This record gives structure tokens, C-alpha cells and sequence, in this order.
């Protein structure tokens, strides 16, 4: 089943969003099969204006996740909100929270492709858990 | 403001606890409860979309106010999920169509016959919320 | 744990639309929702339960619930019968002032709570179903 | 286009009466906007007369409480009315504050300035100058991309 | 129709918990009566710096039965380490110095307090369209 | 300084709380410094019938620094025994049974220094500074 890469950002975490957003993803019936805190790396970060963005990437903290679901690479952008704040809608992540583009809170995966790619980036593949919600045939027909 | 709705919330709904929040949501847009009851759809009610319907409880729920048809549509969202946004109930907590954990009338019309399948007359309460002058203007 | 207690929303909690949110704190704890009725309670009905006019004026919401202890968890939930002794957290101590105003009502004992259930709702109205959470809440 | 833009936000008498000032305000806390003024009053007659059925709105107005507010971010006027939610509650969407809570126009919860001009107009109408406070967050660096 | 001042300090509004705690007062039933973001005045810093030998912040008054014990069972215990979930210091905060908020301790305080910070005309009179719903 | 161990266990995580645990602590003004999903083994569950439930599915473990906060983070959780927890604590919102409730707090500095050992490998907690630090605690 279809799996994407969400990060809360540096400003997410340091701004208490943690628990908001993963609760977002769970209660929209989406789930979790990877979760990790890290402060990702300079090197990391360059991988990931330029100085800038670098060192504020690496300058604290991000809450990486991997969540499953039906559509939940389009979905997890829906949950996140318009990637510009201006944009973003009340009711999503950053329509409630964020004000600045360069500090939108949070990251989900644009594509399929890209997903794969991030998860792999970030995660080890022992570090991914399999396993099955008591809640599947209520989500899911 | 007169005008008066079916809302459910489908056995997934009521599995995945969702009662209490769909509830509340009507509440906080000001809309008044008029008629609330637990029950288990019978296999000929219903009558794969039988089964299911017919194997836990819904909650029937009848909504009054101004454009509540259409009202309590929007605060459900989307019929399909994948086009609801978040805010609304199914944008909120659902992921698949024949999953979308509840239902509103789509029309005045089926309101009234959905009201009338769902529930007697006698099991309708009529009142007046002490709020109805700061709801309404007129 | 087949435990049953009667909890309603009495007319003053109805009005101030703390229907929803009371039903939210008992799912959310994982009690079981088997009866759920919006009523009216008649003049007659309320000499069995300015008290008796208060109570008959506008509808409740009845509800019984299902689980372990649910006749004193349900109380827990709901906080001190009078709310100048109600704790934050507690339905009471969130949303009550007055004694008199006092939002919703719980079953006292196992034994009243049959009483009150029978009372309030006929068996045909009670519905038995088993959660899909069952082994997640319960041990056994 | 500052960081330092104002607007002027109120909770009408229908939304103090309805207990939704907490909630407003939590949304625009949320969001990273910054509260420089606040405000209970009873509207005047004659400030109801100048803010706006001219009998009708101008007595509704002037019946009871409004909180007013000035908030303070980058784009906060526009923003502030994407959070409040289309003017008609008919129109607003579930997650802003009219979606939410109001249900017709005449009784709509709350109000936002329209424009930045107009917002310097009714922050100066509802405001001494000597009532907003200026004051730094200490999550601006949080809120706010540095160069 | 008894008074009480509550104030979130300025750790508190730094924190966003303004609108949080206004919203556990108007869901408790209590009135708003009065409500300001303000500065202290020269002249009140003088008086209150003198009055220790016996910002921004929120000031708020509220009203109803009980208000003054009921408001400060809301903030929870003065000292975070002993407030209960639930309550706003039990929910929100950790140490005794940055408390988040203040609730008048007594009547007499309340009334003190009060009038310290809240010229008479600054008080609004209403009624709530609840009362009958939350009074007997 | 001080350090905790707080779990959210199998039924936590079936059950959805993951988040609603997080947020309770970030409110409080605690600060995350570890963060990780992981389905015990067998071996790992006899250390800490109940071995067999810790380890059929996955936990979130967390390490939360601050002031007081092994204690602190207890009393978020509310007592061990949902029966005896109140409402606005973690287990008196969300429990009903002491074997499904719903997460764990080391007991004492001790413990929660064993506990974080255990679960957690050095590389893996990052020393972070909150900006909210001066807001939080008078000293720092």
C-alpha cells in the first residue's frame, strides 16, 4: 500500500506542532509506519539563498514520518495545506499555523517517486514498521 | 430557519467513535437537534452495501435551521472523501468512498421523505433554543 | 464490562449545546454507546425522577452506556454532582456553576442504573454490538 | 507589504453572547499573529450609526459587548479575514471561524478590515494610540524567515 | 454577580495561551466584564513597588457565582508542580516563576485588584442571554 | 535537565493517541529529545501474556527533558490504574482497563535513565535548545 514522507521542519518542532499534525494523519485514518526526531546533518541538508536555507535546515530538530493510506502521498498534501502559507486554507496544517513560505512548518512528498526517494533518504528500511490496524475494514471496504 | 434535515453517521462512523464530534460540529454552526436515536438497520432496511449497513448501528440524527439541507452538507464535506477538505467531517476522517462515514439529505425533498423513513412524528421534539435572537436576526 | 449505566443531558446542556461534547468524552474514554434518544420528559415523568417544571420544559438527551465500572467511570466523567466541587477536566467542572444547572445526570449505582435504563428506554431501543476496539480496550 | 502590518478585528455582540471570543482569539494566536490591542466595549449609538435596516443593525450593534482587536503580521488584513471566513456565512467554508460557527448574515460572528487603509481607519476609530502595545515575540525568528 | 481579576502574565502571552484561557472561562459560564491588553503606567509600577513592602499581560474581569475560588480552580494550583491536568497551569506550565496567568486570591482582593487596573467606565454591565440556562 | 522514558504502548498506537500523547507534553513545556516507532521483540518485552501483547505490534517510544519531568510526565499520564485516573489526564481520558492503558512513564530518575538506555542508542536523542526556554523557566 502507497506510503509518504511527512516531516514536521525545524520551525514545527520548536513551535510545539508536533502532536497537532500527528494527530491530524491518524484521526484522517492514515497510518504510521516510521517516525523518528533528528537534526539533520549540514551535510544533509545540502543534499536536501542557499547558506541560508542550509543552516536553518540543520540548525535544530525535524519529526520525520512515514504514513500508509489509501492516497496518502495527495492526501498528506491536502492534510498539510497549499505549500505557500498565503494560499493555505483553514483547516489544513499550515492554513492554521504558518504565515511564511520559508517557514511553512512542515514537508510532505509532491509524488510517488519523490516518496520513495524520501523514505529511503531518511529511513533505513529496518526502521519502517509493518503491521496491520484493528481499524482497517472500518476505513476500508 | 424552519427547514430541517437527515443526518446519520454510518456504522463506520459509529465504530471509529465518531458520534460525539459530528454532533458537536452541528452545535458549534448553530443548527438544533430535533430528533436523535440509536439504531441497528435491519438487512431489509438495507435492502455488499446491505451487509455492511445492516451490521452495526448508525446514529440517526433530524438538524434544523436556516439552509440546513445544504448547511449540513458542507460541514460533512465532500461525498467523496478524496474531494473533501480538511474542516469538514469526512476531509477530517475519512479516506474511502464506500467508507465515508456519514450522510446528509441532498435535497429538501429526500430530507423529508428520509426524516419521515428514520423517524415517527412523536419522536421529533419541537423547541426553541434560548439562543435563536443571536443565531437569526430576524 | 456488559456494565450499563443511564447518563443524560439534561435540558440546560441541551440548550447550551454540550450534547456532542459529552458523548466525544465517553467514546473518547472507550465506553460502548448501545442507547441514544433526544425526548422530552412529560410533567409525569419528572415527578418520578421547580425541579419537576425545569426538567419537563425542553428535551434531554438519553443515553446508556457499556463497559468495565462504566457506572462510576461515567460519574468520574461527568465530575461532582454539584459543581462548585467539580475538578477541571470533569464535564461539571468544564461547563457547570450551579447546582440547580447542573448539565447532565449519571446513574448513582448499578442497581439504579437498571432502573433507569428500563425506565427511560424500552429493550427494543437498546442496541448490542460489539466495537472493533474490544481487544485494544480490554485485556480479556 | 511589512511584517509590522495591522488590522482591526471584532467580535460582534452575537459572538461575545454565543462564548466565542477564547476561540477567535486561539485562532489568531495559532496562526503566529501578534495581539497589540484588545478591547471590551458597548459600542455607542452613534458609533454603531458611523459603522454601517439603519435602524436594525445600528440597535443590534449597540444592544451589548464587542471585543475589539488589533493584530499584528505579514499580510494580517487579508489574512486575518481567510481565517474569519467569507463575509455571508452561507459562503464560509468549515474551518474558519463563520464556517464553524454562524449561520446568516445578519448575525455573523465577528468583522475584519477589509483593506490596509481601512484597517488604519477603524484601529484608529476603536483605539487611542496609547492603547495597542508594541512588544516582540519571542518566536519571530520561528515565524519569520531571516536572510 | 461577584467579581474576580485574572490576568495572563506575560509568559503566558508569549505563549499563546490567551485565547485559551478565555475560552475555559466562557465555557465555565462566567461573564467577561472587562477585558484590556495593557502596559502598567508609571504611576502603578510606583504604587505596586511600594505595596511589595506589606509585559504585555491580559486583564480580565469575570463574574458570576463563586467566581473568585471558581476562576482560580481553573488556573490550577499557583505553584505548577502541584496543579492537576485539566487545569490551565496543569495543562500548560512547569515552573512557579513563569506561572502563565493570575487569579485574585479573595472577595476583598478581587475588588482591590479590580479597581487597580480597570477604571469603572471600563467595566461593561450586560446580560448574558445563558443566565437562566446556567442559574437556578 | 532531568530525563523521562515515556512509551505509548500497542493499544495507544492501535488506538490512535500517538499525537493526543505528544501534544499533552508539548503544551506542558516539556521538550522532546527522543522520538521513535518500534515494534518490540520478544526478548525486549520479558525484560521490561504480557510479553506476547508488548511485542505484537508497534510502540512509540519518547525521551522528554525538563524540570520535574519524570514526575511531571506521570502526573500527565494520570494513575497507572485508569480506574483511579482522573479526567484530563492521558489514561482518565482515553483508558478503562490497567492491562490496556494505553502508555508508560519511567518511575523514578533511576528507572528513567535505565529505561532510556534501553531504548534509545546515544546517536539517537538530539541536545536541542527550545526558543521558548526564557518563557518556560525563570533561570534559564
Amino acid at each position: 500500500s502507497e506510503r509518504t514522507f511527512i516531516a514536521v521542519k525545524p520551525d514545527g518542532v520548536q513551535r510545539n506542532l508536533v502532536g497537532e499534525i500527528i494527530k491530524r494523519f491518524e484521526n484522517k485514518g492514515y497510518k504510521l509506519v516510521g517516525l523518528k526526531l533528528l537534526q539533520p546533518t549540514e551535510e544533509q541538508a545540502k543534499q536536501h539563498f542557499y547558506s541560508g536555507l542550509v543552516s536553518y535546515f540543520s540548525s535544530g530538530p525535524i519529526v520525520g514520518m512515514v504514513w500508509e493510506g489509501l492516497g496518502v502521498v495527495k492526501g498528506g498534501r491536502v492534510l498539510l495545506g497549499a505549500t505557500n502559507p498565503a494560499d493555505s486554507l483553514p483547516g489544513t496544517i499550515r492554513g492554521d499555523f504558518a504565515v511564511d513560505v520559508g517557514r511553512n512548518v512542515c514537508h510532505g512528498s509532491d509524488s510517488v517517486e519523490s516518496a520513495k526517494r524520501e523514505i529511503a533518504f531518511w529511513f533505513k528500511a529496518e526502521e519502517l514498521v509493518s503491521w496491520t490496524s484493528h481499524s482497517v475494514k472500518q476505513i476500508y471496504e
